């Protein structure tokens, strides 16, 4: 079974940029749902109940009909927000082979900013904007509701390693930034964890 | 062009159901955003910034490959919240002919008001849950994003006359009930305006 992780920092640690409230409810509530469903439905799935998430949602096609889209759902919804939180954290610098690589497929941090910061934008309803490596070249992609590039093109629409992600869902953002997803964009930059970003380029798996 | 259609009521005419703020917040900056977005795309299709939004959304497949999804998106935000705010208000009734015809086609208003409730809260991210005449039917459905059943089975995977709907997305509810989607829901029944979910039904067209 998943357990729901604990997070790596306070509740306000990365408070002035995202509040208190939203990071104890999206934690404690929405993330735990997301893990509650999923593990209700690997109740009966010994053999894929004993994988990592992350692996799991690399084999949805194998599961049988009935479950495929729950656990897309909610497996996901659990890979996405561990992965989320561990990259998050103030004080950090973008730097080394992972700004050089940003600097080589975007020209500069500034263009990469820009294309991130519209794909998160441009994503309509609920979902995600990610950094992702598909193979030696950097993209910025989208996905839909709790959709990860993990899972394939066929079904997700994208592709590759996820090196960082933003969660676009209306619940990440509400409560401090209402309907401006854009000034809540702008901040993520001064929480986003370069140094578990860089850790994952270099891993590449 | 569009406009903000103005409430037929003061913001906070639905408590304790629905929160003022919210009201406030989805009229005048949502559904505002929708209109403006809609616009912006109609300026250079002057055969169709003429149509009444109802209608412009049953013929989205007339449009330029480029401005499809746009307009979907918007016009569609655009006629679902229009729909949405005349289908609100507190003291109403269901009686007459739509109460019998509720009863004929699910057993009973209990059953009707459960199926309605599952698919509102099965509806993973962001979407609306519907009533729909059908083939001299009454169904339950639900859409995603902004899509509504007007748009036809092909787009948005559900077609019929909406008689009454349920907006779901996290804007909607998470200021007061947060994650708790099926709070929300609840609160629904007390301020669904059956008087005009009955006109609807009586005209079906
Ligand atoms: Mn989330
Ligand atoms: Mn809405």
């Amino acid at each position: 079974s998943y357990t729901l992780p604990s997070l790596p920092y306070a509740y306000d640690a990365l408070e002035p940029h995202f509040d208190k409230q939203t990071m104890e409810i999206h934690h404690t509530k929405a993330h735990q749902t997301y893990v509650n469903n999923a593990n209700a439905a690997l109740e009966s799935l010994p053999e894929f109940a004993n994988l990592p998430v992350e692996e799991l949602i690399t084999k949805l096609d194998q599961l049988p009909a009935d479950k495929k889209t729950v656990l897309r759902n909610n497996a996901g919804g659990h890979a996405n927000h561990s992965l989320f939180w561990k990259g998050l954290k103030k004080g950090t610098t973008l730097q080394g082979d992972l700004k050089a690589a940003i600097e080589r497929d975007f020209g500069s941090v500034d263009n990469f900013k820009a294309e991130f910061e519209k794909a998160a934008a441009s994503r309509f309803g609920s979902g995600w904007a990610w950094l992702v490596l598909k193979g030696d070249k950097l993209a910025v992609v989208s996905t839909a509701n709790q959709d990860s590039p993990l899972m394939g093109e066929a079904i997700s629409g994208a592709s590759g390693f996820p090196i960082m992600g933003l969660d676009v869902w209306e619940h990440a953002y509400y409560l401090k930034f209402q309907n401006r997803r854009p000034d809540y964009i702008k901040e993520f930059w001064n929480v986003v964890n370069w140094d578990e970003a860089a850790a994952r380029f270099a891993a590449k798996k």
